[PDB]
This record gives structure tokens, C-alpha cells and sequence, in this order.
């Protein structure tokens, strides 16, 4: 049969069965080529990867039997689609599974910086006493009032549009920023609507980011674009590590001019409160790529991506794939 491979993984328990009559499977729990067993480089067929590993075109070129490779997720910015493409290579992603389990943990990074819950329960653990009114206050200091404030999101796609729908239940004013969606998208859903990246970021009291990564806008938060910001905005980044320049956001937590952020995504992961430019950045909530998470999403993803796989096999590509990206 043909060989499929999880790259970046070793367990294939929930695919198996799906891909049982249909394909070798295989794993390599690499966390880079270099680590990829030569009998997978030469007749792996297609592969299985999360978003641990990059493939870049030289990565790719390593491949001489790959025809096609099935993100275990929806982003695909740690792979070159294009060249892929090129080599002959389909890929497919899983767009579905973790949509509200996202914007659920991009709602509580918000709830966090605007409660303080996360840092509250941390000023306990340090043994911090608070017997008075007084020393509530203090404690508290920075917990804010939600209604009436405006968040602003960047990318209103699957996620962005359950954050929108979630936040309004709280008060929230919401603005978005999405130069490549159609218009009148914002009246059917009630939202605000701002023509430029500027726009959202002098108006939102709070910004969060809910783009894919692509070639336009890595960085797209800098030096010059946090200076756009209100002061004393809180930042929130569920999407990608790379979107954030962490060295503009490090200095502006330390100038105050960003009062928190919550971010779920590093440029560099694995993340690390020891190392990097958020060495030791104030008013900092972060999680370790978790946000999709949840028992039934990875088995719901990992279930039709081993689809996927099988339709490739069985079927034609890319016609009979369901989900390819080119
Ligand atoms: N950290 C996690 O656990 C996790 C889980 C799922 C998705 N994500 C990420 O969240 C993001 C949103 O995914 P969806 O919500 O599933 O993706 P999506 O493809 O449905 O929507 C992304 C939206 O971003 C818009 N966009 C692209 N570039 C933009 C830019 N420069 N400015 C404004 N808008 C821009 C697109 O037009 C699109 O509507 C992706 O980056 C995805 O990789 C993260």
C-alpha cells in the first residue's frame, strides 16, 4: 500500500482506523527535516502534519514520491503552498474543527486582561492579603468596565466572526478590519466596518488578531503600526506569532502604551517567559498554542484529515480533496 506519515507527530491511534486498507502509516515526531527517516523521503505518498514543523521548498524537494500533505489544522503558513504546488504537491487543511474553541479562549484572554482573573489568582499564590476595600482596589487595579469599549479585529473569518458574535453579548462595540472580504459583509452580522489597519487601530480600546499569516502581512503589528494604537489598549493574539513584532511589543508593555496582552501565538515556539524579547515585559498573559484545543476537536480534526489523506489515495487530486488550499 502507500505510505503516509505524520511529520511532526508519533501518535496515529485515531487515524488508523480510517486509513487501515488504504495506506502504510507512519510516524517521525521530527521537529525538523533534518530528523524525516530517508525510507519516508523517498516513498512517503503523503503526509500528516501539525504546525510544529516548517516545509520549506528545499524541504519539499527532499520528497521524491510526496503528492500530498494534510494539515491537521487551518493555518498552512508553515508550509510554501506555492511551491508545493510547484512540485506537484496538494495541500489540504481542516478549516472546521476548532472555530469556537478559539474565539472561546480568544474571549477569555480579552475577559482576562479586562477582569485581571489570571493575575488576581497569581497575586494569591504570592500571598498577597487583601482584607480591605482599600487593598481590593489595588489589587484589582486596572479592572475595567467592558461596555461602551470597542474591539477591534483584524481578519473577520470563521474565527473573527465568533468573536464578534460573542463579544457583542458583553457590551462591546465591535470595529473589524478585513480589506479582502466583499462589501455589505458587515451589515448582515450588525458590525462596524473601517477601510484601513489605521482606522482599527485608533479606534479599539482593545485589538484583537484573527488573520491567516501571509506574504502582506508578517509584522503587520511594528513599531509604526503600535504607535497607532490608543494608549493604554490591550493587544490579544490567538492568530500567529510573526503577525507581532515582539520587540515594538515589549518596549510598549514597558512605556505602558499597550496596558496587557494575551497572546497564545510566539514568534518563536516553543514559548518561554526566560527567553526572548518578552524576556521581561509587564503586564504579559500567555498559553502555549492551546487555543484550539479540546478533546473533540483534535479527535474531529485528525479523523477528517486522515480522511482527506484516504481521498487522495483513493480518489483524484485535487478533485476529490474537499479541503486544498493550492
Ligand atoms: N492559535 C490557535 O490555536 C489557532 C487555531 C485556529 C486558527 N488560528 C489562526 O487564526 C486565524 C484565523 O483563522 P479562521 O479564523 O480559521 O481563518 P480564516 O481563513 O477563515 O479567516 C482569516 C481572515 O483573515 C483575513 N485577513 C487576511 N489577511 C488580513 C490582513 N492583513 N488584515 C485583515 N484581515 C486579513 C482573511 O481575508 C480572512 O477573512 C488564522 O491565522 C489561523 O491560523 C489559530
Amino acid at each position: 500500500m502507500p505510505l503516509v506519515a505524520l511529520l511532526d507527530g508519533r501518535d496515529c491511534t485515531v487515524e488508523m482506523p480510517i486509513l487501515k486498507d488504504v495506506a502504510t502509516v507512519a510516524f517521525c515526531d521530527a521537529q525538523s527535516t533534518q530528523e524525516i527517516h530517508e525510507k519516508v523521503l523517498n516513498e512517503a505518498v503523503g503526509a500528516l502534519m501539525y504546525h510544529t514543523i516548517t516545509l520549506t521548498r528545499e524541504d519539499l524537494e527532499k520528497f521524491k514520491a510526496l503528492r500530498i500533505i494534510v494539515r491537521i489544522g487551518s493555518g498552512f503558513d508553515n508550509i510554501d503552498i506555492k511551491s508545493a504546488g510547484d512540485l506537484g504537491i496538494a495541500v489540504c487543511n481542516v478549516p472546521a474543527a476548532s472555530v469556537e474553541e478559539t474565539a472561546d479562549s480568544t474571549l477569555c484572554h480579552i475577559l482576562n486582561l479586562y477582569r485581571r482573573a489570571t493575575w488576581l489568582h497569581q497575586a494569591l499564590r504570592e500571598g498577597t492579603r487583601v482584607q480591605s476595600v482599600e487593598q481590593i482596589r489595588e489589587v484589582a487595579s486596572g479592572a475595567a468596565r467592558i461596555r461602551g469599549e470597542t474591539l477591534g479585529i483584524i481578519g473577520l473569518g470563521r474565527v473573527g466572526q465568533a468573536v464578534a458574535l460573542r463579544a457583542k453579548a458583553f457590551g462591546f462595540n465591535v470595529l473589524f478590519y478585513d480589506p479582502y472580504l466583499s462589501d455589505g459583509v458587515e451589515r448582515a452580522l450588525g458590525l462596524q466596518r473601517v477601510s484601513t489597519l489605521q482606522d482599527l487601530l485608533f479606534h479599539s480600546d482593545c485589538v484583537t488578531l484573527h488573520c491567516g499569516l501571509n506574504e502582506h502581512n508578517h509584522h503587520l503589528i511594528n513599531d509604526f503600526t503600535v504607535k497607532q494604537m490608543r494608549q493604554g489598549a490591550f493587544l490579544v493574539n490567538t492568530a500567529r506569532g510573526g503577525l507581532v513584532d515582539e520587540k515594538a511589543l515589549a518596549q510598549a508593555l514597558k512605556e505602558g502604551r499597550i496596558r496587557g496582552a494575551a497572546l497564545d501565538v510566539h514568534e518563536s515556539e516553543p514559548f518561554s517567559f526566560s527567553q526572548g524579547p518578552l524576556k521581561d515585559a509587564p503586564n504579559l498573559i500567555c498559553t502555549p498554542h492551546a487555543a484550539w484545543y479540546s478533546e473533540q476537536a483534535s479527535i474531529e480534526m485528525r479523523e477528517e484529515a486522515a480522511r482527506e489523506i484516504r481521498r487522495a489515495i483513493t480518489g483524484r487530486i485535487p478533485d476529490s480533496l474537499k479541503n486544498c488550499v493550492n
